[PDB]
DNA sequence: ATATCT
DNA sequence: AGAT
DNA sequence: ATCTGAAGTAT
């Protein structure tokens, strides 16, 4: 069993973004549970949450079908104690909001070193952040996507993702989330399927799929190994179709979230059918 | 710096 | 991308 | 149709 979906808007209140989700017949969502390019926003009051929560079970959207995405602001490995320790903070409220949800997954980036420190050493302010966040909340898994590789973003090798989830010390609750944008961006070939079991044998040595929490199902605007983040509808970027029947078709990405963050939202529904009937 | 993306 |  | 304000890619 499959779950497929989009990030949907949660404009309007977060209920909406269940009630849009199905609007699209997803089976799975993402969302943001404020302004991602807001650092402050006001406390989750009872009628948002409840709200919420009712939407989710009147549209059968369990926690294990919904991965929320953090902040864009935030950055768990920056080179600067104060910067960093606003990003944690925020980190914190972020898996707390996702608490007060009864969610219990969290999606965000790793980090960048902004050039100012190394990969190690950033590499570890990332893993120590996510510990912290682990300590002050309960339930919920920190899920660290991949990334293109631009600028200074770290996370976009397979082997970076492995180094943090080192340095977790709860690993129950620590995974990864694929975005095929990000990995084709990246280096990892996902043009046919043969490059699919490569790319995807060499996250299972490095990372393993016993941590894939989700994947962002998203076509490349930019080209093979570019190192920049732009996506595509599927089928109409750089990647193609193919891996994306290719993912449909391997149980390994079975009773996770899979969502488009493609660029037209409205053929989302259709992009959801095509997938759907890939399986 | 401006426009646009993530 | 969400609030106003 | 403007703020918010990390990080980054073009221009
Ligand atoms: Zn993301
Ligand atoms: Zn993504
Ligand atoms: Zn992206």
């Amino acid at each position: 069993m499959k779950y497929i979906g989009a990030h949907v808007s949660a404009a309007g209140g977060l209920a909406n973004a269940a009630i849009r989700a199905a609007e699209i017949d997803a089976t799975a969502f993402a969302l943001f549970t404020k302004n991602q390019r807001q650092w402050r926003a006001a406390p989750l009051t009872t009628q948002t949450i409840d709200e919420f929560k009712a939407a989710c079970e009147k549209y059968h959207y369990t926690s294990a079908q919904i991965l929320p995405h953090d902040s864009a602001l935030i950055n768990l490995g920056h080179p600067v104690t104060e910067a960093l320790e606003k990003s944690r903070d925020a980190f914190i409220d972020e898996m707390q909001r996702c608490e007060q949800l009864g969610l219990s997954l969290l999606n965000f980036h790793p980090g960048s070193h902004l050039m100012q420190i190394s990969e190690e050493d950033c590499l570890a302010r990332i893993a120590e952040s996510i510990n912290i966040a682990l300590d002050k909340t309960q339930g919920v898994t920190a899920v660290i996507e991949n990334t293109a590789g631009q600028g200074s973003n770290l996370g976009f090798k397979f082997e970076h993702l492995a180094a943090i989830i080192d340095g977790v010390e709860d690993k129950s609750r620590v995974g990864v989330c694929i975005d095929t944008c990000h990995a084709f961006a990246a280096g990892y070939d996902l043009r046919t399927p043969a490059e699919c079991e490569k790319t995807f044998a060499d996250f299972a040595r490095t990372v393993g799929f016993k941590y894939l929490r989700g994947m962002h199902l998203n076509d490349a605007k930019s080209t093979f190994g570019s190192r920049v983040d732009r996506h595509h509808s599927l089928g109409e970027g750089n990647i193609g179709h193919d891996a994306f029947r290719w993912i449909m078709q391997d149980d390994r990405f079975d009773g996770i979230p899979l969502i488009l963050e493609t660029i037209n939202p409205d053929i989302w529904a259709e992009e959801i059918a095509w997938l759907k009937a890939q399986q």
